[PDB]
């Protein structure tokens, strides 16, 4: 009477514009983006890692 088992997951994001399956990802924050369009209005306001301790 007793267990324990985690069940082994992967974590899955999808574009913060549009929310589809992400081709590439920007260089900048890392951002998931199907085409540059979904870039465009990204980039305008793109904040990448800020120096200093931000997550963890
Ligand atoms: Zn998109
Ligand atoms: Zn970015």
């Amino acid at each position: 009477g007793s267990s324990g088992s985690s069940g082994l997951k992967c974590s899955t994001v999808v574009c913060v514009i549009c929310l589809e399956k992400p081709k590439y990802r920007c260089p900048a924050c890392r951002v998931p983006y199907c085409s540059v369009v979904c870039f465009r209005k990204h980039k305008e306001q793109c904040n990448p890692e800020t120096s200093g301790p931000s997550s963890g």
